[PDB]
């Protein structure tokens, strides 16, 4: 085919971050991305990104295993295939490859980037058409220090960078974390929306009390308080919690989204291209959530500019993202591999109408930071 | 510690098989294993095996990615740790590594082999004590030809090799697969037990009819008829099916076993060390099943001698394996990496009382077959 895929290269890139990021199960000291370079016969290159958090501390795919499985299994399946038919290509992968959503996400992003360049349309238009050009962006407070978090939040407010804050908790004693969260909300007052993310750290026995306390103290959303394995517990917590609960880790594929909606496991769903298998699969998850009356949140796995924009282009097509987004990945990184970084200002990420993902590689930065 | 782990080597080995093995989603032409060689400071080496089917066509871990994740993440966590405290070592892995059960299974198998040699006890005794020395072994008919399958079954029966047969279906038109299964049962009659495995291939709409037909035609068990994602459907099928349904792919961790039991998704559970994370994790899944009144089946991912014996030692401790086992993996291989293959005779696999997994590596064959 004229647009036949000729090569697929995966490159692991290590990048520095602005400060340590403490999750309930891991403290990030930096970040690693997997770049996908997909070239077609018509002389078009598509760029994609597969990124996770803390090696295998967060999910089952590591930057390393992602490269291994793409090179050994994905590449052989797609080389020679028509890059202009994205649906056919991704379904071809799905029939021979189980799981590996992070890898699939990077591959589809690259195909979409290439296809956008091929038609001279931004990805958002390939996906149906945008209903907005800007997306609100929340910021995560996870320095591990209450005073430091409050100061950072106030700074983002003064600089008009962010006004929605996500607090990582679950690593310490419950009462200590709650006091931490309550203190932050008290200091910010109505100037900001404060939410928490427990990353599955609590047992239901602890969450049933903690959620009641958070809800009574102005916390707007409680993300994945307990293990995705306590299916019945998540349902029960939705009933006892005066604050809405959001599913994140509970969604590891589109089918999970349906089952959670069926069971009533959460009233808000985080949307992550890495967890669903790309922008298109993520839109199927959003469609399921919308059909069920579940709120949407534009999530991230802390990707750099490529993965962040691949996510953004999908979110631009959604009628409503009631809980906003957390597309701040490129801002947590002190360095990326793009010639120009995504555009952030006045609490939002502004997406251009340039072809594909509207970005270009900084060959020099890539060559320097690539592993 | 005197038993500190000093090194962990992972070796991918490609071995030849006796014939094409046709699964609903993939046809095997040979088998690939990942050998784990774990050496301790006290001069003891433990051997383990992590094996899957068809690259990524069956699960999210490939022999390739298993080696990558063990070398890059598991090794660093374990080198220096006391090899004689298996529980502490595996929990150490669990707190930093999500998923990767196939990899974990190989690691724990190696640790068990080493600890068995260290104490001069077979792995079955380390796990509490065996209640039998032999395990009944079923045989999978998957040549893709009715006449050939019947002939092979008749050969295995008359050789007193196997009298329980598992038929893989789901790759063809439903009525064609049903005719195939029924023809086989009709040819063997009461001399053998015939069961099927659909590997999630059917939609519930198809299964609700197909299960009734199979149950009305002498088929004893229906393994994973539909997708593990149709949770509500598996429950509904248990009610309409006159033949018991066994969960296999639905179990990808111990927690899944609990949820399936809670929901009533199957009346029999397949037990696979690769799906649970090793012999010990599999015994926890077995405990959950027993506590729920669910039948047990000794499953396999077509492991060679090492993985099969690691599985066998755990199954020897179970009070009852109502649905027997399918530990025939070594019989599918024309050459393995064990000095002496497992002992099969009179419809059973006979396990010795030798220390550890009671086996010795065939260094010559390892050197010849390794990548
Ligand atoms: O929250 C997660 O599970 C993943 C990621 C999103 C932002 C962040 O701080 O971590
Ligand atoms: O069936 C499976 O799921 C895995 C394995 C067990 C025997 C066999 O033929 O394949
Ligand atoms: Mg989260
Ligand atoms: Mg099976």
């Amino acid at each position: 085919h004229a647009s036949a895929i000729e090569s697929i290269e995966t490159i692991i890139v290590d990048l520095p971050t602005i400060r340590p990021h403490k999750l309930a199960m891991h403290t990030m000291q930096n970040q690693t991305l997997v770049l996908i370079r997909l070239r077609c016969a018509d002389g078009i290159e598509g760029l994609g990104e597969s990124t996770t958090i803390g090696g295998l501390a967060y999910g089952n795919e590591s930057p390393d295993s992602i490269k291994t499985n793409i090179d050994r299994f994905v590449a052989p399946l797609l080389i020679g295939q028509d890059a202009s038919n994205i649906n056919a290509a991704m379904l071809r992968l799905e029939q021979s490859i189980r799981g590996n959503t992070f890898a699939k996400s990077g591959i589809e992003s690259a195909l979409l980037d290439a296809q956008g360049k091929r038609l001279g349309l931004p990805v958002s238009e390939l996906l149906g058409g945008r209903v907005r050009d800007a997306l609100p962006v929340a910021w995560t407070l996870a320095s591990g220090d209450t005073a430091k978090d409050i100061a950072e939040a106030q700074k983002m407010l003064d600089l008009r960078r962010h006004r929605i804050f996500k607090l990582k908790i679950g690593a310490g004693e419950v009462d200590r974390d709650l006091a931490h969260v309550i203190a932050i909300k008290k200091a910010l007052g109505d100037s900001a929306s404060v939410r928490v993310d427990v990353n599955q750290a609590w047992d239901e026995a602890v969450a049933l009390r903690a959620c009641r306390i958070l809800g009574g103290n102005g916390i707007d959303l409680i993300e994945q308080p307990i293990s995705r394995n306590n299916r019945a517990g998540m349902v029960r917590l939705n009933a006892s919690s005066p604050a809405p609960i959001m599913a994140d880790e509970s969604i590891e594929c589109v089918e999970d989204a349906f089952n959670l909606a069926r069971e009533g496991a959460a009233s808000v769903f985080a949307l992550k291209i890495a967890k669903n298998g790309g922008p298109r699969a993520t839109l199927r998850t959003a469609a399921i959530a919308e059909a069920a009356g579940i709120g949407l949140y534009g999530g991230t796995m802390l990707e750099g500019g490529i993965g962040t924009l691949a996510s953004a282009h999908a979110f631009l097509t959604l009628n409503k993202l009631s809980w906003d987004t957390e597309l701040f990945g490129p801002l947590l990184l002190t360095e990326d591999i793009l010639a120009e970084p995504p555009v952030y200002r006045d609490f939002h990420l502004h997406v251009s109408k340039a072809p594909g993902l509207g970005l270009s590689l900084d060959e020099e930065r890539l060559a320097f930071f690539r592993r």
